[PDB]
């Protein structure tokens, strides 16, 4: 159904020394709460001319489906990550409260320091810190060329063993480059984004419908006016309908580090 | 042929949020073109006197 | 320039045009005025840059 | 040692998760201590003992 409800911890008790013999104790209680996991929906139509569907150079029932599944993919995967226009019931999107927690470094340290490897090995304090350990990293293209320019003060390749040849692998945690295009790679200072590195664990995401494909033989097509644009049955028209349900949640739950639950978060990013 | 054609994929379709249980599911179609690979030839004389082959 | 790996810097560079504009590279073409340049690839105390990759 | 659990061959341990004085003025901070804990001794007179009260 709709909604899921998570109950959490939120206080833990706390012991006192005595004084003497005779000195008198001391009081402590625990407290709980919970969080909850919301769902929207993503949907679109497609209308087709009948003859137009049947004269074809080969079937686009066929030819359409992976380029409709990708774009049902990258919808969603932008709205969490970025804050895209995302429905309001949703939880903050992930770069917006990585900055708020103080998680989000800033590129730029010279050769001596390390170079760019010294802004990751930094990168993972943030996290360390925060009580958590991350376990692989997400980034955008541009990361490669970082990557390739690591150099020492003389010229040669900082670290040389501690990169894949391949570039798929860091410290031996496996890194990926999905929602390609997408990264914000062009604004003023501080606005631009190159990588994440987290604890994946710790995030949920549930779907409550998959992918439903409908074929459409004589509805009709409106806009917000109530004007009619078409009417699929008289003007020999065909139509397809797809719909999917889904939301996720993030379980950033009290510990004894970062006690302070706005100061905790899962995850760094790197930005400039 | 003095000219080949290929057929070429132009524009994607997207996907939307729906507001609420109940709002327009708006619209989206996709496109193909084409591109034309053509033909030009180069050629040359070369003369010379018969006495020279000789 | 030698601290920023000297040419090899660059071609490492030119290697992130073609990664952004979504594809990467499986060949390269040159004038021959490039071998000279290339074996100019030193470190700022002489050595080699990179020495296994050429 | 790659995992942070060793240096020289001796062990590394973080217990006390979050008390650790780390701000402050100049040397009021402390980062890792080292020594012999062989020299060290505690005695326990009695375990964590438990009582439920009524009235």
């Amino acid at each position: 159904r709709n909604q899921v409800r998570f109950p959490v911890l939120s206080a833990l008790p706390v012991a006192y020394w005595v004084n003497g013999d005779t000195g008198l104790k001391q009081t402590t209680e625990i407290n709980w709460t919970n969080k909850y996991l919301n769902i929207e929906e993503i949907a679109t139509i497609v209308p087709v001319p009948d003859n137009v569907l049947a004269d074809v150079d080969v079937n686009v029932w066929d030819e359409a489906m992976p380029y409709l599944i990708e774009a049902f993919g990258r919808t969603l995967d932008s709205a969490v990550v970025f804050g895209t226009n995302a429905p309001g019931t949703f939880p903050q999107a992930i770069v917006p409260a990585i900055a708020a927690a103080g998680n989000a470094v800033t590129e730029g340290s010279t050769a001596a320091q390390g170079g760019y490897l010294g802004d990751l090995d930094k990168a993972y304090g943030k996290v360390e810190e925060d009580g958590f350990e991350a376990n692989g990293i997400i980034a955008g293209i541009g990361l490669k060329g970082k990557l390739r320019g690591a150099r020492d003060a003389n010229g040669q390749k900082i670290d040389p063993t501690r990169v894949g040849a391949d570039l798929k692998s860091i410290d031996g945690l496996p890194v990926s480059y999905p929602m390609r295009g997408l990264w914000p790679s062009a604004g003023g200072a501080g606005t631009n984004v190159r990588a994440l590195v987290g604890d994946w664990s710790q995030f949920v995401v549930g779907v409550r419908q998959d992918i439903t494909l409908k074929v459409l033989d004589q509805a009709v097509i409106q806009d917000n006016t109530g004007a009619i644009i078409y009417n699929l049955a008289q003007q020999d028209m065909t139509a397809l309908r797809l719909t999917f349900r889904v939301g996720w949640q993030v379980a950033n739950t009290l510990n004894n580090d970062q006690p302070t639950e706005a100061n905790r978060y899962p995850a760094a990013s790197l930005i400039f």
